[PDB]
């Protein structure tokens, strides 16, 4: 998107786990004067297509990387991973943690949430677990997860209903609870009014998302 | 995925507006014989990926590059893209495709998807648009149409209890229904006797899809 250029279009690149949870909220509540080209990406991509000018801003999460002098950042909101699995027709888990290889529905290995579900897990020996199924997309997982294929961790906004519904069950809230923060990320460089419009609304927006 | 080998595990790579829709629906109803590995890809990424070994198989739409002879496929299902937005609250389309540059909500334009409805639109020239909102994900294009955003043409499985809701309305049933074909993709060679297997069991599923 180096030489595409309009008055108005915003580039943004999010992490896939995260696209379809954010950018729909945001897209709403931001003033009317922007238009929007968004692609989903890997969280080790992000480095180069923000100093390449291929994006405008990232939509990501905690990134060393990212968090350095060059960028600029916001703290969007933080949220919590849970590990859930479907119900058993009488409000109770399907699946059990401490099932001896039970089957794990997760992220992939490239991923941020993978790497901290999988260090997670590496911590806890108590746990035995054979992986099912492996995807980048948060609501594929979901989807997996409530047809009743195995256990997955998946953050708080993306199943809140299905909590509320007992479709979805927590086997844990304690030890397993992965933390995850998502963030904006910018050049420290200055950029164009509308770009820099938007900076400044999505900071007055964070408090609302 | 070359050198990653277990005795079990099936390599996919889904075409972005395909994944969500198709992959829960094959593993919930194929034998309990296999773990997935899936991605999410371009269109145009099947080609490489299928010969360098880097998928077993592709789920994608139609392609002249992919239905030649090193390659085998079976359709998995056809389907139709609708242009829909939101309700006005009266049960009518909060839009109209007859307003002077209505805001459309596209595919990107190295999608399949994005390129018929292009197509679509360029034969049409009693429509004029201007794009509020790209993306390659389905799911993301139907929650920013649910949510007033402008038009979007979607596929009808993704959309199917949306217009039953009358969340969703159909702007158009006949010139603008832009007619899709989902297929499996593999190469010719001979495989392993799992994917062999997973290869006819999905033919045999395929008449449920």
């Amino acid at each position: 998107g180096a030489m595409d250029y309009t008055l108005r279009k915003i580039k943004i690149a999010a992490a896939h786990s995260l696209s379809l949870g954010l950018l729909p909220t945001i897209v709403k509540q931001m003033p009317t004067q922007f238009t929007y080209a968004v692609e989903a990406i890997d969280v080790d991509q992000a480095v180069d297509m923000l100093r390449e000018g291929q994006s405008d801003f990232i939509f990501s999460y905690h990134d060393e990387n990212l968090q350095q002098a060059p960028f600029d950042n916001i703290r969007l909101f933080e949220s919590r991973l849970f590990p859930v699995c479907a119900n058993n027709g009488r409000g109770e888990p399907r699946y059990t943690l401490e099932q001896p290889h039970f089957p794990l529905l997760n992220y992939s290995q490239n991923s941020y949430m993978g790497r901290l579900i999988n260090r997670t897990l590496t911590r806890h020996a108590e746990l035995s677990f054979s992986t099912f199924f492996v995807s980048s997309m948060s609501e594929l997982l979901k989807q997996v997860a409530m047809d009743g294929c195995g256990i997955a961790w998946l953050p708080e906004y993306a199943i809140r209903q299905e909590i509320t519904d007992g479709r979805l069950i927590v086997l844990d809230a304690d030890e397993l609870v992965i933390p995850i923060q998502a963030y904006a990320y910018r050049m420290n460089t200055r950029m164009s009014q509308v770009a820099e419009t938007f900076w400044r609304d999505l900071r007055g927006l964070q408090a609302a998302l």
